[PDB]
């Protein structure tokens, strides 16, 4: 049985995806969530959102939980987690309103905690070093791909379409983020450094989550909102473009879920369990 | 109603300015600043001193509580901020004795407090994501240009003038620096990487400095003084950097006290309301 | 007098005794064991403790260096699992670094400061070259006495290059951990230049210098990181399988630097490792 949980973030602060049936407000052995855990199905799916801010949006990036968010979807059941990220673009054919299921990362938060495992007493027992070549779950970030073809959103797949595909609004199939500290925003001169690295988008809590759910044998994908261009580079449109990015996301996400919960899991769970315990370092020295 | 901060680095732990009229020892909700604040007039515009490091230069760059300083000039009444900061060059171009007056950063440092707000009980309640694109006061910029200018140092500006008029020891009208965190200088490998990214200049001290005076709608330029390569390629120099940034930072004292601030404080003010993305 | 401490890294002679001590900055890894290779002196300490309980970013690089100092040791030889960014660093190689670029953090990375658990000053150390020549010279010349091949890739050929062998140079990022790296950093990082990834060479380096000690790493490729094909992306079988092979060629090369080191007089480099903190001492 699969049971979904959804941390929305910019945007997804008070979801509503579904008919609440309950709520859960819980803690963890690494502190509290974000907010209260909100229970629901989608059609027969069941499903758990937290927003990664909190109802009012009072917890900036760097202070969020993640190790507490994770934990606690954990905690209920949840198989799969998916994310929602609002990004500033660092590349020319990604444009405010378009999305990206990315597949990449390259990380330059700090002061976060970012493992469940090590040698004090107040986090669990041994060392773990995971393997982080393709970060996410690929099964999971190909449904939210088929996700947006079935809501009609155009994708974009540079590896084999011309750049004529490239037809925004888009979700490009494949991409890359810079996870920064914040709170502030990158000066143009961190944002053309990234640029040049090849970064495509550049966001503020996409890490540790990523790694988290991973270490929790959770799927995790990340679809990233593409809100404005970086530094590199009217606000009433800005914002009704937000807005309407919303909508898709939301759209996205409902989707997601409903394909998720139409095909077995059992050996991709199983898997994401064994390559935990595979980078457990201190059972295999022994 | 203008009134300037100055916050002084290395080789200028115990400036004398002006005549003092009051010390004040302050703490602030972030705690205590480096050291007690002086305050007096240079002509008729008030002004405030702090040393980055303390009297002693006891506080190494990592420990330093930027937030205790910066809003300990806010709480005092200043407008504006004029910070030094000794630095190391990336480029053949700025040679030690050259200052710099920058335009941009990348930031690689850790483990400093380097906000006002958040949601801990230690911070100010709320969410601030401000931009920083151009991360310094241009106004506040070109005033440390023309004072250079006002006491007959050399600038230059690479966006206007032939290389074959950069002439030492002078000012650099633009440039970028990397903070490292410290203590520890860089080593070969991190300044080639540095070098190569198309940094200028690498120092310890201005970040969060630079974020936090944004952050408190405060006015701030800093002034670089380059005391040497960087290791990618001095006493006595060093001295007469001192003697020099001293009269560009007086003289900058009074060109702003000379015009009128009463928009860009507004919009300073103002940019900080509308980064506010809690309410 | 000298006297060499070595710090074993992953999979990590005349043994005297085994010795527990307390250090003002905390408890080292674990104990540490004393005794000779011919007539020097010598210690080894385990960087991750027995049971290979301790991650890097939480080893206590501070407590396990001054540690060495405060029994006497000279000179620190140190052994540090990594993955090749490089084609021509293949596993079962070695590097004796020269150069590093650093993305850890939240790590105790220098003695000093003003906070009560630190020593009292401002130390800025020059990093420019941050290991003891002299000491990684010794290195490379007792891989050429044990008959382990060195590929020098400023005088040689990538046509004559050898393996198993020891790589005369070589720069390391050091990344935080505990994760691997993803595919994307493995690539930014290759273009930087850098030719090796490890996650316990900083600040131990520094702390060395800080300390006045003389130190070198060899490090061991266990893998090539996660730039290439699928089935040679890094995990801890594979790191493991690979250490456990390389380190009897790593033994040998560190048991004969060891007498290699005896051998000769270090009067005038110890004099210049202390200078070199005493003139570094800014608040002085
Ligand atoms: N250009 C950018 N650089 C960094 N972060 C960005 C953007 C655009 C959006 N975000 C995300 O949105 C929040 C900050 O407004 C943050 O929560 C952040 O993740
Ligand atoms: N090459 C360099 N790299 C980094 N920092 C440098 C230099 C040269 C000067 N500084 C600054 O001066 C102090 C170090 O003595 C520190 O306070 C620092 O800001
Ligand atoms: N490809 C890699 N990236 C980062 N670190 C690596 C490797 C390969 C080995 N190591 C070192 O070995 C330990 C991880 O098990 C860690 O202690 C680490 O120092």
């Amino acid at each position: 049985k699969v049971k979904v949980g959804i941390i929305g973030g910019s945007g997804f602060d008070d979801p509503n995806l579904f008919k609440k049936v309950g709520v859960r407000q819980v803690t963890t052995p690494f502190g509290k969530p974000s907010d209260t855990l909100v229970e629901g199905f989608v059609g027969d799916v069941a499903c758990v959102v937290l927003p990664r801010h909190g109802k009012g949006h009072l917890i900036p990036p760097s202070e969020v939980n993640y190790r507490a968010n994770v934990w606690a979807l954990k905690d209920l059941g949840c198989t799969h987690i998916l994310a929602t990220n609002a990004c500033g673009s660092l590349q020319e054919d990604l444009v405010p309103g378009d999305f990206v299921v990315l597949n990449q990362f390259m990380d330059k938060t700090w002061g976060r905690e970012n493992t469940f495992y090590g040698s004090k007493p107040d986090s669990l027992k041994g060392v773990l070093h995971m393997p982080m070549a393709e970060p996410f779950c690929e099964r999971t970030r190909q449904i939210l791909i088929q996700a947006a073809r079935n809501k009609s959103i155009n994708v974009y797949d540079k590896k084999t379409m011309d750049k004529s595909a490239c037809i925004h609004p888009c979700v490009h199939a494949e991409g890359s983020a810079v996870t920064i500290n914040g709170p502030r925003f990158s000066t143009r001169c961190e944002s053309f450094i990234h640029k040049a690295m090849g970064l495509d988008i550049v966001n503020m809590t996409l890490v540790p989550e990523v790694s988290l759910a991973r270490e929790a044998g959770l799927s995790y994908a990340s679809i990233a909102i593409v809100t404005d261009f970086d530094c590199w580079k009217c606000v009433d449109m800005v914002l009704e473009q937000f807005r309407k990015s919303v909508v898709h996301v939301r759209e996205i996400l409902l989707e997601a879920v409903a394909l998720i919960g139409a095909e077995d899991w059992t050996k991709t769970i199983e898997a994401n369990k064994a390559l935990v315990m595979s980078s457990r370092l201190d059972l295999l020295h022994q």
